[PDB]
């Protein structure tokens, strides 16, 4: 479970980073 | 430990939704 949970945190961080990059992209469009 | 890990997942999920919402605003705002 511990292993499952670690995996989930790593999965979530990855998704988080993907979206943060997207926001940046859009932030530039915006300016 | 298990619970610190559960908490971290909860924290990242909430962050990911915050960013999803955000990306959705920006996108509408830009195109």
């Amino acid at each position: 479970r511990m292993k499952q949970l670690e995996d989930k945190v790593e999965e979530l961080l990855s998704k988080a980073y993907h979206l943060e990059n997207e926001v940046a992209r859009l932030k530039k469009l915006v300016g």
